[PDB]
């Protein structure tokens, strides 16, 4: 049978097949390479990817997501603990472990976490299926490097549940290295920069004669592109008030439509220097006009970017590695597309070059679906 993989991220997944010697990442039915992993819950419809995420505006409280922060822990855990107050759906105590509750059609329903990321298992299989015009029974589904037996064995249950056997599991940085095709001969220690939407990891990996190795892992759980965002967006809700006395933040629509333009806003500052963020009407009668230049993106930013170093600090001292050690340094995560990012790392390590791809955001899942290929023969 074919064998797919499966990037299964904190706020998004990717899924790619490994067909006639190539790597196919496929769009979704909207015609994009990475589906928001969101699942809503409102008016007796369920929905994934990017129609649930859609919901969350007027529905948060229905609109689930980030359960991959969840996954195989337990409702005590210091980090869930941190969840349950930042995230707007119900977590309830279950036996010791989180699960989520929502309403459908009024009625009370709890999912286990493993539940929720199944119906998400479910859309990219289905993608899969579609595309390669047969069923798809099996996967390489990916976990972050400091995932413990139980966070392994939960993402398999939820691969059981959405019909798929998970063949192997492997950690992101290996898939990283996969993707890139690192020379898997000889000993090599790869620093693994990892910057996504919603979390921060960097690993040390050592590639030894074809053995893949995580000797340190350490990261920041709530650093990502969507911080990035939301310090422009206090930045031009700030702004408007000053100069309007309108405050966006009393209209949860008008909010939405601004940060979709600031997400904009922000790629386009990673290839230009100045960028205007527009929306006619964001309430009746007032537009949204303003210019974000890269300097004060940056600005804004700056010692959230800083911080990005402070765990890689951390797994230089747990794996007792001068910086000289490292071979090469690999950027994973769209947020790594930022410039002033490649240009802190390349600092920190007394100038040495950091590798990326043009694709950043599939490299994990595109390494996924090479392990697929190298498991068929
Ligand atoms: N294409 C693209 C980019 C994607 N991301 C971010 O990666 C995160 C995960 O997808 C998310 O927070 C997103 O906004 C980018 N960030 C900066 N510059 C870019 N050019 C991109």
């Amino acid at each position: 049978g074919p064998v797919i993989g499966i990037d299964l991220g904190t706020t998004y997944s990717c899924v790619g097949v490994f067909k006639n010697g190539r790597v196919e990442i496929l769009n979704n039915e909207l015609g994009n390479r990475i589906t928001p992993s969101y699942v809503s819950f409102v008016d007796g419809e369920r929905k994934v990817g990017e129609a649930a995420k859609l919901e969350a505006t007027l529905h948060p409280t229905q609109t689930v997501f980030d359960v991959k922060r969840l996954i195989g822990r337990k409702f005590d855990d210091q980090e869930v603990v941190k969840d349950r107050s930042l995230l707007p759906y119900e977590i309830v105590n279950n036996q010791g472990k989180p699960n989520i509750k929502v309403q459908i059609k009024d009625k009370d329903t709890t999912f286990a976490p493993e539940q929720i990321s199944a119906m998400v298992l479910e859309k990219m299989k289905e993608i899969a299926q579609s595309f390669l015009g047969k069923p798809v029974k099996n996967a390489v589904v990916t976990v972050p490097a400091y995932f413990n037996d139980a966070q392994r064995q939960a993402t398999k249950d939820a691969g059981t549940i959405a019909g798929l056997n998970i063949v192997r599991i492997i950690n992101e940085p290996t898939a990283a290295a996969l993707a890139y095709g690192l020379d898997k001969k000889e000993e090599t220690s790869i620093l693994v920069y990892d910057l996504g939407g919603g979390t921060f990891d960097v690993s040390i990996l050592v590639i030894d004669n074809g053995v893949f190795e995580v000797y340190a892992t350490a990261g920041n759980t709530h650093l990502g592109g969507e911080d990035f965002d939301q310090r422009v967006m206090d930045y031009f809700i700030k702004m408007f008030k000053k100069k309007n006395n309108i405050d966006l933040r009393t209209d949860k629509r008008a909010i939405q439509k601004l940060r979709k333009e600031v997400e904009i806003a922000k790629r386009n500052l990673s290839v230009v220097h100045s960028t205007q963020i527009e929306i006619e009407d964001i309430v009746e009668g007032h537009n949204f006009s303003e210019t974000l230049t890269r300097a004060k993106f940056e600005e804004l930013n700056d010692d959230l970017f800083r911080e990005t170093l402070e765990p890689v600090k951390k797994v230089l001292d747990d794996a007792k590695y001068e910086k000289s050690k490292i071979d090469e340094i690999v950027l994973v995560g769209g947020s790594t597309r930022i410039p002033k990012i490649q240009q802190i790392i390349k600092e920190f390590f007394n100038g040495k070059e950091p590798n990326r791809g043009i694709n950043p955001d599939e490299a994990v899942a595109y390494g996924a679906a090479i392990q697929a290929g190298i498991i068929l023969g």
